[PDB]
């Protein structure tokens, strides 16, 4: 029996919101750049917000992450960016990482769900972050906005002892 | 309807600028992860399905060809070894990892390389590629820090 | 009985979110890399970030490992990136690695499920990232991100005792 | 209604012990230290000893680690340390950590419960140790404590087998 | 009556002795884990409370500020990012480190470091810093070592 | 209803003693100095003993540790120490450490619950000790006792087989 | 009541084989040796292979470890092995550490039970091997195997996502 | 009472196969050898095949090891191999080994069932074999056989994706 | 009878070449794992019974004793402190390390040495040295490698 069906237009905006599972939260910061040099990768390190930056929260273990690029309308060619460990040339980290989020298509996101399951914060430290670009891009034309989910720190919701 | 990510999984989204291509010629750019996936709780994080896809500048002419492997004396030979390449060239300009690294940890993507080729000369930051890997969700995502640090 | 189908076209970044299993938690972090020759790789070591460096964190056990790579829209070619032990060689960490993330295909990750379930995060300090690349690939060009899961650790849901 | 409260007076190393969960075990070990110039910061890596050094037993998973820092009575000034991962300022592991241990307070000691919950202990290779002195503070004039909880390990039970 | 260590923890008691102080000064020592402690299964212990009192001898003058921090470029800015310092001019020399350190794992105590401050000339072995932390029990202290090595 | 209550004092030696958790053991041992300049710390490595010197017993897991440091009545001043990770400057590692002993207090010793509950043996082959004193101390006159728990062999309970 | 007994003679490689407890499972690698001195030591680091060398594997815990060593027929003498946390002297390490193989014997190995269960597989990087000689003993000569248990790797038996 | 006994002989070939356990398998790999000086023992290191050379493949957990040892009818002297951790000398590597292969015996191999239980392939990269001759032997005259287990690898019954 | 390996467990068995020994001399070997024992995951694996015996071409003489210990600046001094070893001029040549490594880890068998003692001179490759491990059963060898690398 063949069923009639009635594919419904989107608006940019409306989609089903992934919800951090029970007994994690979402730690959400964002990077800018600086210049590219056109059909050139720049690698920078991930670094860690003050809150997360304690010895305490360097032991949180860590679940899905999410790399989503913002880039200005001025900007024209192709950009793609990826999470993975430091190597010795950068190209060769677009050959090995498991998503790569490219400019070119419709939803400009990478989803790492099972890469980084059980490593640590303090061990997203030594992870990098790999840009590329068509055309010559100046510096501040891209922010990536990475999305951690990690378990939820046990004890910040105390005020510190002063008496 | 969109490929949806399995039931524990989420999918980091992240871009990398490109760097300035000779002609006949292949760069070899490291990965690197997010700050947020950074931490070494972080990196023992397991690994499903990864994309690489790329979007470049219409302005550019010739043909680029991408993908990921591991650490190699040769970057062309990475071209014959890789379980999938993103052409210009064809249809669509993707490549979807399924199996290649599906059971890997967030840690060891430190040990790949992307390879980009140019047909022609490419000047820096005209193509950016852009990754999505899954993972298991971080297992506290849902607290806020503790205050007395 | 023949039964009809239709495939969705599926949009990008739209695909479901692999869940770590529990008593995990999935840390995830990223390393810039250098400068590429044509037809050559590179090994960068794994370094595990600062909230892991303590000694009752490198005892965690992992499950599993996560590399998709990031990369610029601007570099052409075809990069190529996997995990591996060091070796002597590190073209032939192409030969023996059970998953290579290609630059030329749709998902450009991979996902190492049993390689490393069982070791422990300090062992990830023996591991290398090698990356290749088909044409020179100036430095920063690639990004990888690392994902692994690991057993959560057992006290960060407490504050630090007040009495010294 | 109001309840009347009486606030016992507590003498030094009158708290409560807290115990590893069960299936762990707790691994304490010290590192000391050398000179540091006034108003500097110094970074060292953790060493795990010899008895977790196998490649078994490096694959262990840890819960909460604890730093507390001992420092002889002569030296003068504010001494703070915390762990995180390898930074290119040290200074800057001060502002990213989540717990550091001041000397300025009476609980000279950090608690870091879910910073590597589920990391290897070959990934506490990976870290490192940052002391802050506010004034001229010689060598060996402080001690770092560092103690770990890891899964317990699975063969320490057992005689060695007398056939070679 | 004093604050017990709760149920699961012991405490670990150990000393550290100075070094040499100029004036206006801060030195900045770092921590050693006791032997016991020093094992790779024991630097993954957990972390609760930690308390640093210092004691000096009674011939010195000025003002001592002692702190447990990370390791910083300047030792100074150490005492304005501590959450508790411990001063000789206060009616209690003590630091009591609550929630800075739970759930901190007992390895990474390595990475931190103590900050002694002085007003004033202090020669060497003047102040000896006393530092209590508080962590799981470790799994095996009720066994002879195997004699059959 | 106010309760009169009556504070017995105690005698230097009256106290409740801490036992180990089931399936656990103690080891005990102590350390000696050397000398002390005046506002200097020295940082001494802790040294497993013989008995648990062997690749068998470095991966035995860690409880909760105790540092209680005795010293001659001869000496006077104010001795601190601590456990830690090595550190570049010794004095910072009295500002990240969870607990310092004072010898100005009543009770001298420093115990550590969590801060390294989870790691091994081999891992405390990698932590310090660090002694601080206000005047110039002599070699000798400060003994460390450190008192760590661990799970208990499970194999030397039995003689060497020499048939 | 006296009970007689009969003891079987024992041919070579017929014991009973160790199973790895439920949910763990034993990596096995090797490392060769260099040429040793007369009356001498040398200390060797554990590196660990490429699979486990990922973030997401440096954080599984460790169970038990085993050393034997292998060596050629021609060599004369008593070479002894052991791991141990990393010392200023290596032949101190002959002192501690709670098994050594000794090649004087039927069954040159060493078991390490509960020295390391609990560590991470990262900590077994911050472990060394030692080596000892009685005599002159050329390179390539003995050839460690050391073999670990771990928490087996949570995803190793999925294949990689296709999409990107 | 005494029982009569008849232990009846055996022919090279007939002996129970050790089966591996549930959910793991078993890979099986050789090793050819070079020249050997007499009382000298070469080192050589673990290289895992290609088929478990993958990243994904390099986090399988090891359960027993197994190495016998394959040679020539021609050659003569005593040959032992063992496997260990890189060590400073080659030599002291046979004193610290669990088991130790001997040509001289009637079974010529060495079985490792504890001693790498727990650990990863990737650790096993960082291994070392050992062989030890007593006269001069030339190369290839001896091939190692190493037969190790790992938990059974979950995504490697699927084709490439093509499509 | 033959010894069978406790139930878990599987006994890897490999040989060691040896090197010129001078008279009166002690080399020290290091213990090299096999390729398939060599992994990060494998190496994590515990260790029970080690046994090592010797085989020697019929035309040497002398007296060659051999033992495993931890590394150490004198080698002859491994000769006092090994638990067991294998003497030429016994009844049998071998040494059964039941208890001495029974715990430790694959990986730990890396910090390890074989000492070799020869009265006389004796050439390369004249000896051989067996041993024989046992340790846990490895997770994953029922299963072929995934084919969609």
């Amino acid at each position: 029996r063949v069923q009639p069906v009635i594919v419904e237009p989107l608006a940019a905006g409306q989609g089903k919101a992934i919800k951090a599972i029970a007994g994690y939260s979402i730690s959400k910061w964002e990077a800018s750049s600086d210049a590219i040099t056109a059909k050139a990768t720049n690698a920078m390190s991930i670094t860690l917000p003050h809150e997360l930056s304690s010895e305490k929260n360097k032991e949180l273990k860590v679940g899905r992450v999410l790399l989503w690029l913002g880039l200005l309308p001025s900007v024209a060619g192709r950009i793609k960016a990826c999470v993975a460990e430091k190597q010795a040339q950068a190209e060769a980290a677009f050959q090995v990482a498991l998503a790569v989020a490219d400019s070119s298509k419709e939803v400009v996101a990478a989803m790492y769900t099972d890469a980084f399951r059980g490593a640590t914060l303090g061990d997203l430290l030594n992870l990098q972050i790999y840009l590329y670009a068509s055309e010559a891009v100046p510096a501040k034309a891209v922010v990536v906005h990475l999305e951690v989910e990690h378990v939820r720190p046990t004890f910040d919701d105390f005020f510190t002892p002063v008496y």
